[PDB]
């Protein structure tokens, strides 16, 4: 039995479960969800938490006394559930006026209103206790190469950035921005693109420590980048705030599925990475249980996220305690490249012969990685066949 | 006659028409090419200069006696020609030895001789001129994921490059790195596979001043990225140390089709950023003569490389200096792109409120972008059909 | 000037002129377009005719009462303006009811319901003197492996398109059938992903005769192939009984940008291979006026459709019939390519001792093809650089 | 234990544990292998088969008395060990002769000389009892538009093919020919880049029946297709002939990994298809041990091909006996999909009101698929987690 419990730190988007199943070239198959329903629905399944847009709890250009009912109303399952907020992000991509960006929009008067949207959600997120704000520049880009001069776009970002970085920090909110980086969709090309690009932005803000990457599965997939290497980038420099998983079958449209669909044997090496890194942060899923289910496939596909991370996780740990694993690991010399290349200095290094004048090129050549005899081990593991 | 001169600042390097063929499934179709021969015929076609691996000027494992005439016949064929060398590079992937990497091979003697190798060929760069010294860590990377653990590699990949920093500090030397990105091949994953990537590792080095970015075209198109926007990241962080130009027809293996050949709406953009940006380094074509051809086919493809680089400027500037295109870019809105969201601060922003409150956010959305139009006046300038 | 006549049939369905912007994550940005007016614009702007889907014309769940309403003002603006209606489609993908595909869902009922649908449509397109029925099977597929036998679908596909053809035949309609293959988006991935799978499905029909495909450029690119290839082998087949033109930035979601946009090369050779083969069909644009434009927009975009049609055969025309250009093709041996490999019969090639034991390989190998000479000639007629 | 017996027909090319690891960027990292050897390590491993190229197992350019000992060598090889040899194919890609091409070369002599070729190796391959012939056009396509006519190379290809039957049908030889689709590498595209466009050609043979598939996994993963969906399709037109197994991560190079690794997923499917459908051929893996590794890598990887292929069929097996996965086939209505759709014939269809106007939309738009369910239960029996 793989039950998820309150501890596994499971979260999931108002807008994940709560899909209507609208794509490019169908209507909605689903009714729209009550927020409160969704709560209740998700502690029932084992889920610690939810996130939400301010558009999926506030429905767009509600009076401020309609605002307040639906808070105190979400406050109430949230009460009766002891469900958390760890997250919320604002919607800068559905209504209209975002059709060429909200922080990037050509049109001034649009960047401007963006940033009020944004602030006003913060000030909720806060309210709410969520410890991470989470920016998707989903309408950020172009489809075309003279409608986005990219360098001023990236001014126009970084000027937002600094300014919502700055109303946290006059606000003493204890509260950190996480970039969610997409290559494409809805746009033809979307700023930041990757992981890579959202953490070299962040290096330039006024307040570089406020911000961090949210890497989602699908969004490096989709440029058929390994998701898992770009992770172990984000934790290399400190940066992973959150993440959001998911399931993709590589270069294609965002398709959302359950996390352990799409690329198995990616969610494996992922989630072995996320637990021997010990990263603390939620186990967030953003994805859409496909249009095709009613909302008994809705929930069936939300206990398989957090079913399908436990198997996992049970796999990985057996593989990294397995004798055998380990006697493998050394064998392909990932203890050695764990140790520093010339901890004795660049002089040392310069003047020691084993490392190029009497260094046998032949015989290091010759040595086989065995990466293969440590992959099978990997896959016996991961399908539970030793 | 758009015939190249000296100061176009065109560059090649002798892997590139000294490509002898060889691919996956075939041998080489061509002999090598005398690096001397290269230099002449480059020369005669009005290139300003060329670029070289180690490996490409002093066959593997050769004499000090023999390097040196290696380096003097090259070193005479410069001076009778004029032709400069700007740039170059260690070859880390070709020999059996690097077969898991340079920098960060498993094996800590592999990475010591990796370092030794690069050392030894700054020290030749620098006497042959050079300013910018590329690392393409080709073989930096993984097929499986255990092989690699990401975050000891890229400490790995930080060590290397800081005592290559140190080296050129201590010794005083006047050149630059520039990092290469590429996502895959002949890896199944590389480390810094995109442009992102690799401006972030940059601003982890010890002196993040001494490196920047060498992206090559079809890398980015090979993740289906958009390289004209990758450019102008690099040139927004101020870190366009190089450039590799080539073509691309989007994601398969790497193919180094001649520039202007793959996505030529691209290489227009391109073109346009570079000159509009005033970018001054050399306009470096690291491409592959297809295999079909015999050595007429080799200098024809390197004189397109050079004739599409002119062409593609030409159109670019006439696009830009035309009244049309400027009042369709005003129509667009790409001025007020350019213009601060909040140069009025924070402050004035939350109590702005045409901002928020009294925004017109219907009158906003109805507004068009007028995209169509000025993406029909850039097709028409770069087919020459007005 | 690059004005579009009648004699170029171009074509525009109702829904591409007509897209009101959704996307999976956002609003409409432009008010429905009355059919009437559409036809009544594209008149203006040179088209020859339009197509539709059933639900373009006649909004779904219509009484027959409306229905003729709807028909009787189409029939009119169509005799008004003398627009033609040379091709009509079946919508078997917006409702709910074929969210598991209309002649493969899984539900028998649902099956049934979508051939009645179809037949319903294939009267109104006779009547309207449509002489291409146009099969998307958009919703044909699955996102899981369990959920779709591939198999019984493809026999439920055959049955579906076998009872089409014998309604047809029945009635003496003078009408053929073109299926239109697309890899992916809505759905996982789709049946007959390709030209190709359409091409050999086609040939286990009860009457093969009456079905062709429907190739569309941006479908073929999202799988990353060469759409002037799949169109030759069409060609080649006698099958290319509709062809669908717009644009694709490679593998990604379907972006159904203007003809020209995307990948401009491909777009030029395809140009010169319709051209050349002599196709009679109508240029049909199946596009997206992107959801930032305002109704100028759209306008201008249907507009570039044609204009970057006319540019691009205009520079193919010059291409094949520059001198230049023919003595580069029989330097590369596009002519050799024409002649049959062995006229002489399988009994003279195997006593030909120049064919094997008397063939001199090292000289054949080392024939340069001169392929990148007369790309180049093609690069600079494209471009009109000569 | 996952045990090889020779019942289970595992097949390997002399090429596949013989790559000596020779790559664009990097020279050889193993040693070439005796065939012989190979034959007595595949047998060691439990293979019941291997299969060659002619080039493979005859030097290019061997006296007839030299191709005499090679073969006496292999023959005493296949007595000692009782290894079969069900395949063969002729090496119409290495050798610079054919950089254009075998069968579609511009140059004739070429083409006459690559037929001379293959029928020399087609006695050969009948002598050593192969039932199955594999043209793999690996040269056959193009990296630029004008290089190629694709209707004379399609020409072309049909008169070799057609010659080839025409040979096989002179000599009574008891001998098939399987066509290998493949889309790109070595050539910038290939013709019949698909398993669809594959079969679409075979239909216009003379003789079609003598012609069928060789999909290759990683083949038809490169352009991004449903592996799974390309083989029922063949087997749907009884044209699968042969299969070609190995791992792919998705759309890039030709990685040739191991059977098991790329997309697990996808391997599961596969096998579940051939085990379900009865595939009674050989399961042949063309793979490349990665060059990382020695020979006890390559075994290890040959022996793993051979593993993961035996625990996906049991997993599958499990999947499909399981009583509570029928039940949920049941529920998703696969058995509803394998019903003939109209089996009352197209009068009864227009008569029938359930069908059309007394059909309710909405009632069955409101059912479930359950597709996530089932789903679900396909990844538990895969991770071995019930
Ligand atoms: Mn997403
Ligand atoms: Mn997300
Ligand atoms: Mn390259
Ligand atoms: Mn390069
Ligand atoms: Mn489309
Ligand atoms: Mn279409
Ligand atoms: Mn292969
Ligand atoms: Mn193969």
């Amino acid at each position: 039995n793989y039950q998820p419990t309150p501890e596994d730190r499971f979260t999931f988007g108002l807008w994940t479960v709560g899909w209507q199943g609208r794509d490019p070239f169908g209507d909605a198959t689903r009714r729209a969800l009550d927020p409160v329903e969704s709560v209740q629905r998700l502690a029932e399944l084992g889920a610690h938490g939810v996130t939400f847009h301010d558009d999926d709890l506030i429905p767009f250009g509600s009076s401020d006394s309609e605002r307040e009912e639906h808070v105190k109303r979400f406050r109430q399952a949230l009460d009766d559930t002891g469900m958390k907020v760890p997250m919320a992000t604002t919607n800068l991509f559905t209504h209209p006026v975002f059709k060429d960006g909200g922080f990037t929009a050509n049109d001034r008067d649009v960047r401007r209103y963006a940033l009020r949207k944004t602030i006003r959600n913060i000030d909720l997120a806060v309210e709410l206790g969520a410890e991470t704000y989470v920016a998707w520049g989903g309408r950020e880009g172009a489809e075309s190469g003279g409608a986005k001069d990219v360098r001023d776009a990236l001014d126009r970002m970084k000027e937002a950035f600094d300014l919502l970085g700055e109303y946290v920090t006059w606000q003493g909110y204890d509260i950190r921005f996480a970039i969610e980086p997409k290559p494409n969709e809805p746009r033809g090309d979307i700023l930041l693109p990757t992981v890579g690009h959202a953490l070299a932005f962040i290096e330039r803000l006024e307040r570089p420590e406020l911000y961090g990457v949210n890497p989602e599965v699908g969004h490096e997939q989709m440029a058929g980048l390994n998701f898992p290497h770009g992770i172990a980038q984000a934790l290399w420099a400190g940066k992973l705030f959150h993440i959001d998983l998911n399931g993709q079958n590589g270069i294609k449209y965002d398709q959302d599925l359950r996390f352990g669909a799409g690329d198995l044997r990616a969610a494996f090496w992922l989630v072995d990475l996320l637990e021997s890194a010990g990263y603390s942060g939620p186990r967030h899923f953003d994805f859409k249980p496909p249009r095709t289910e009613d909302f008994d496939g809705v929930w069936a596909s939300a206990a398989g996220c957090m079913r399908n991370y436990l198997i996992l996780k049970e796999r990985a740990a057996a593989f990294r305690a397995d004798p055998e694993v380990q006697e493998a690991l050394r064998a392909s010399r990932l203890d050695e490249l764990a140790r520093p290349t010339a901890a004795d200095g660049l002089q040392a290094l310069l003047d020691d012969r084993s490392a190029f004048e009497e260094f046998d090129v032949d015989a290091a050549a010759a040595r086989g990685m065995a990466f293969e005899r440590l992959d099978q081990l990997a896959m016996d593991h991961l399908l539970g066949a030793r």
